[PDB]
């Protein structure tokens, strides 16, 4: 029984497919432990969920889109939760991502890809106290 | 340009049907500027928000059911969003209720409708204090 | 709690609804108790079906037409089940049922509708027993 | 057997719900007849197709709306293909609309309402000659 | 043109997804030939149908499980149809059904998978001859 | 930014699926450019669309469905439009064709495939000034 974190960016809200993300994820059977909405991410908190990619050339765009809208922080649970949501999310990349996935089917761009998922226990830990320090 | 008192209640939950709500209404164009997820709403919020009925035969079993799953309380805003969402929501009786609303379409029970909404100016005003202080 | 009895006609098969129409009253909360498959309803299982309507200028096209494909009875049970599937159905006539019903949705035919629905306690309990004797 | 003519509307396009729209009337089972597409409609083929409206107060916002974005001109057919994708169609107010249709759903402003539909025979000859001469 | 046994598991009637599952089926454009309801199947039957699986550990998990609400027996037919109702099906375990299957969109469990397909010609006329026995 | 052709073929139609094909590409976010209706495309139109397989054997009855229905020709742009439009299109194989495409979920033969789009940038350029010479 594993948490990982998950973040509904500000495109989805943008495009209206808040819903759509949540119920994929819903369906799969997977039950919401924490949620927590933010009209707009402190840029602090973002670059902390980020502080890993602080030296790519990218950082700052990342940074200024994540701020850019709201954003939904969701604490999901379940039997090897981690790795599953990964796969429902879909690669980063929208020449790889596949059909059937969130962003096979919804994102069309590196960048603005609808959704966030902790990609290992390590960091899922990290950044459920990031988002829910409680 | 109103805000309303959304709640998702745990009747949405077992049943898997919180995307469903909630995607009725993003749909309709309602953005959400306040939301809060409750694994269990405190006994006493339940009973002010539905102070109203304090006095009804079902109030117990009404609050029983509310603290019985979790809760998401959201404030929804838009350009007259209180009687168009209360239009989205349909009739509280499952005979009454028209099929295209979310209880004519979902639910089956004058009790466990799946969702609540403010059903005045007035009363969203309070529902909103008392989930969002 | 009734039980009522349910059509899914040729139609629904011929335009692939099948699994459309159930779901909209799988999601309504009623639970099936009995089903059957018919490649191809029996004319006379038809006949007394709709025995009402033997004397009816459209008997024998709507006979026709409900052995022109197959169909499948169900038996759903639910609380006030006939009154409230009979609200999902819609008007017969395409020109009154109101979008959001199955018929008001998918339906553009008086004859070609879907699904059938019992219209009361009495009717119900005939119908049932014509196709799960 | 009827013949109607559909505006698929900017809004429509800039919200992602092109294929919703055209898909309510695909599964009401009418046919497209013709199809065309604009990327921006002529300011006068706007002002033609609303002739009526040319004196009421809100004409030219309606206008420029109509050639903010892309627009789709459709037309069905089907047997009462007017009254009855009218019926789908809902009420232009969105006080007014029910649930189950396509504005009572979708739409959430009098002017950006996502489609349009003839109102009558009469109408929908002009209209259609208009977009398909 | 092949003919394929396909049982609806109690996990489906549970979670109200009777018709999700058959919907995908029907969609992909699978006709139904034969189809049987049963309020609770017994538990012979179902010890026939998963008899290759009589020494496995979770063999009694896995009757219990069959029996422990309704079933719906379906056998679909269409070009080939053993081979891609099984693609629909998506794999065994939650670790490796791809997202756009049955079980990788909706089964999040490697017993409780919503939904059995015969997985060959033999087994097919195998299984077919068990729940249809006329 | 790329431009694709695409086609909605006869038993899109015919089945209904004309909406469904439409609203997976455009939630994938791509952007109608030009868009084409025919009643009945001519022979001729279909032959030069084609024109790579004249020497195969289903050539005749490939032409014969493609104006045994209506169909739309379509002009999608986005960035790597050619390549990600053929990946939500699905391999031209029932066998092969995977559940989240489009053909994966809703073909069930390989000469009714609901589906056309150019497979690379020399293809496109070539078809869309077939469909719109203009
Ligand atoms: O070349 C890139 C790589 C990533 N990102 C953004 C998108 C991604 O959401 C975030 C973090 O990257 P990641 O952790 O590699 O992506 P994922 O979210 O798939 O883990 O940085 C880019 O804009 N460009
Ligand atoms: O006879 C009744 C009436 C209402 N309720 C519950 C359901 C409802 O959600 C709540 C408050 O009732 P309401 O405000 O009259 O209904 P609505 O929620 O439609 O405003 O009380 C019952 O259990 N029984
Ligand atoms: O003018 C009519 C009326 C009815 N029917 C067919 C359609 C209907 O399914 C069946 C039985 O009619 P009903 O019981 O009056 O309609 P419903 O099925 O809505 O109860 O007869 C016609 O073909 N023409
Ligand atoms: O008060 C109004 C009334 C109408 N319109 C716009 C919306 C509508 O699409 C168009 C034509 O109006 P209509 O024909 O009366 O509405 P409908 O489109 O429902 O026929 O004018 C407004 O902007 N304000
Ligand atoms: O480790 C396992 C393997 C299988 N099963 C159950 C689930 C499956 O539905 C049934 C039969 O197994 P299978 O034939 O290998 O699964 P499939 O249904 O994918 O053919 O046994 C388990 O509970 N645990
Ligand atoms: O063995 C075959 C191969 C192809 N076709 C048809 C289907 C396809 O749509 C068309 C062109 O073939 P393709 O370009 O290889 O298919 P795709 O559309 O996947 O590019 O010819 C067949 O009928 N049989
Ligand atoms: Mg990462
Ligand atoms: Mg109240
Ligand atoms: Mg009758
Ligand atoms: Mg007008
Ligand atoms: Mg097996
Ligand atoms: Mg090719």
């Amino acid at each position: 029984l594993q948490r990982t974190l998950v973040l509904i960016k500000p495109d989805a809200f943008e495009r209206s497919l808040v819903a759509e993300i949540m119920g994929r994820i819903e369906k799969k059977n997977f039950k919401i432990v924490s949620m927590k909405f933010w009209s707009k991410a402190p840029r602090n908190l973002i670059e902390q969920h980020y502080k890993e990619h602080s030296e790519q050339s990218y950082f700052n765009d990342l940074c200024d889109f994540m701020v850019s809208g709201p954003i939904i922080s969701i604490v999901y649970e379940g039997t090897d939760a981690i790795s599953k949501i990964r796969r429902l999310q879909g690669n980063t990349n929208p020449l790889a991502s596949a059909p059937g996935t969130i962003r096979g089917d919804l994102a069309n761009d590196i960048g603005e890809n609808l959704i966030h998922a902790s990609d290992s226990e390590d960091s899922a830990v990290d950044e459920i106290s990031i988002w829910f320090p409680e």
